């Protein structure tokens, strides 16, 4: 799932198509919107959610098979995957749904800490070095600014 294309564009928007069954639609849409926050703050790209299927980012929670090629895994494992930047599919997140998503510390796994990873591939950023980077490709939860210092510099190196 790595591409070569970046966003033409910065004005990104988003459409979240469907939610999980783990968390109020308030919670799911806060925790979006803060993923995306943390991208925005470092360049100057904006995302601004709508209401099409014509946004740049379609979001949508699955199970095992859902359309494309790439059918999730069941509990843990594969948490979710993006499409880099591109028309039609390319920029998607998908998550898996049979993950227990949850926020903070505790079981189950953060949607904010992963949309906001999902979204750096969405945007075209690969895979970081970095253990304490967000790119990172190892879930772990900590406290502090999801942000490293090699995700925003990577991240302004397209933006
Ligand atoms: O697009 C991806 N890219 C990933 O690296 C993925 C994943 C997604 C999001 C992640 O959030 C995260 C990243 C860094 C710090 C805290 C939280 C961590 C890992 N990991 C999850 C673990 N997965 C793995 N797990 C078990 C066996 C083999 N691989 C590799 C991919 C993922 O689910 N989707
Ligand atoms: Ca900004
Ligand atoms: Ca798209
Ligand atoms: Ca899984
Ligand atoms: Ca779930
Ligand atoms: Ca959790
Ligand atoms: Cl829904
Ligand atoms: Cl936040
Ligand atoms: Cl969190
Ligand atoms: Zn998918
Ligand atoms: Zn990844």
């Amino acid at each position: 799932f790595e591409g070569d294309l970046k966003w033409h564009h910065h004005n990104i928007t988003y459409w979240i198509q469907n939610y999980s069954e783990d968390l109020p639609r308030a919670v799911i849409d806060d925790a979006f919107a803060r993923a995306f926050a943390l991208w925005s703050a470092v360049t100057p790209l904006t995302f601004t959610r709508v209401y099409s299927r014509d946004a740049d980012i379609v979001i949508q929670f699955g199970v095992a098979e859902h359309g494309d090629g790439y059918p999730f895994d069941g509990k843990d494992g594969l948490l979710a995957h993006a499409f880099p930047p591109g028309p039609g599919i390319q920029g998607d997140a998908h998550f898996d749904d049979d993950e227990l998503w949850s926020l903070g510390k505790g079981q189950g796994y953060s949607l904010f800490l992963v949309a906001a990873h999902q979204f750096g591939h969405a945007l075209g950023l690969d895979h970081s070095s970095v253990p304490e980077a967000l790119m990172y490709p190892m879930y772990r939860f900590t406290e502090g600014p999801p942000l490293h210092k090699d995700d925003v510099n990577g991240i302004r190196h397209l933006y």
